[PDB]
C-alpha cells in the first residue's frame, strides 16, 4: 500500500542517484506546505496511518535487496526488511510504536531492536563517529549486503550500526539537504569514498533548529543566528532563510505558518 522507490548501487551514476533522491522527496512532501520556497514535510498531527510511510527498496551489485521504511513527517528510517525478516529501531514513543505495526505485515519474522535509531546511539554501537565513517556508492553497496545478511549472523553489530549510518545519510539526509545530495553526487561521479566533512555534519545536526528558525522567522529573518561550519571547519553564521534556499530541500514541521499582512 505504501509507495515504493527503487535505487540500485549497481552501476549507479550521478543521474540515477539524482532521479532517486528527487523521487524520494516527491513521495515525502505533498506540496501543501511551502515556506520561503522551501517545502515542509507533513504535520504528524492528524496524519492518517495510510499516508505515514514510504518504502525505499535498495538493490546492489551483489544481487541483494533490502527495503527501508521512512516516516514521511521527518524522513526518519524506522527499520528495514531483508527477505523473511524485518527489523525496527526501538520506537521513541507510543504513537511511533503503533505506526510500525502497519509496516511489513506479510513478513515471517518481526524484530524490534532494544536500541533507538538516532546517530548518537548508532555511533556508540558502531564504535565510530559519523566523521570517521566513509560515504559513497561503495559504502552503500557494502551497507546493503550487511543489512541483508544480519539475520543469518554474518553481520556484526558494529557493522550493522555503521551500515545504518551510511544509509541514513545517503538517503534521508540527502533528501533533506540539496547540499548533502550534492556531496553524495560528487562521491558517485568520481567513485571515491570519503567520510563527511564538518559542513555535512553540522547541517545534519542543525536540521531541526534550521527548520524551526525558518518557520518562526520574521519575514525570513532569524531572531537568533545559527552557527554552521564550512568544509575546512570554520564558522558560518546564518541570519536568514535566503542563504538556506540552495542548501535545504525539505523542513520538518515545527509550527503553523503565520498569515501575511495586507499593505
Ligand atoms: N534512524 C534514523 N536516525 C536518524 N538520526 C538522526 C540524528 O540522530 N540526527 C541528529 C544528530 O545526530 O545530531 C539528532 C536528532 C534528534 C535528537 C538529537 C540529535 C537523523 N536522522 C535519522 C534518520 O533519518 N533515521
Ligand atoms: N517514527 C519515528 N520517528 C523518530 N523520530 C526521532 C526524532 O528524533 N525525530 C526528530 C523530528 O521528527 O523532529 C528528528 C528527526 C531527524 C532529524 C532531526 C530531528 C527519533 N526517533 C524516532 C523513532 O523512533 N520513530
Amino acid at each position: 500500500q505504501y509507495p515504493i522507490i527503487n535505487f540500485t548501487t549497481a552501476g549507479a551514476t550521478v543521474q540515477s542517484y539524482t532521479n532517486f533522491i528527487r523521487a524520494v522527496r516527491g513521495r515525502l512532501t505533498t506540496g501543501a506546505d511551502v515556506r520561503h520556497e522551501i517545502p515542509v514535510l507533513p504535520n504528524r498531527v492528524g496524519l492518517p496511518i495510510n499516508q505515514r510511510f514510504i518504502l525505499v527498496e535498495l538493490s546492489n551489485h551483489a544481487e541483494l535487496s533490502v527495503t527501508l521504511a521512512l516516516d514521511v513527517t521527518n524522513a526518519y528510517v524506522v527499520g528495514y526488511r531483508a527477505g523473511n525478516s524485518a527489523y525496527f529501531f526501538h520506537p521513541d514513543n507510543q504513537e511511533d510504536a503503533e505506526a510500525i505495526t502497519h509496516l511489513f505485515t506479510d513478513v515471517q519474522n518481526r524484530y524490534t531492536f532494544a536500541f533507538g535509531g538516532n546517530y548518537d546511539r548508532l555511533e556508540q554501537l558502531a564504535g565510530n563517529l559519523r566523521e570517521n565513517i566513509e560515504l559513497g556508492n561503495g559504502p552503500l553497496e557494502e551497507a546493503i549486503s550487511a543489512l541483508y545478511y544480519y539475520s543469518t549472523g554474518g553481520t556484526q553489530l558494529p557493522t550493522l550500526a555503521r551500515s545504518f549510518i551510511i544509509c541514513i545519510q545517503m538517503i534521508s539526509e540527502a533528501a533533506r539537504f540539496q547540499y548533502i545530495e550534492g556531496e553524495m553526487r560528487t562521491r558517485i561521479r568520481y567513485n571515491r569514498r570519503s567520510a563527511p566533512d564538518p559542513s555535512v555534519i553540522t547541517l545534519e545536526n542543525s536540521w531541526g533548529r534550521l527548520s524551526t528558525a525558518i518557520q518562526e522567522s520574521n519575514q525570513g529573518a532569524f531572531a537568533s543566528p545559527i552557527q554552521l561550519q564550512r568544509r575546512n571547519g570554520s564558522k558560518f553564521s546564518v541570519y536568514d532563510v535566503s542563504i538556506l534556499i540552495p542548501i535545504i530541500a525539505l523542513m520538518v514541521y515545527r509550527c503553523a505558518p503565520p498569515p501575511s499582512s495586507q499593505f
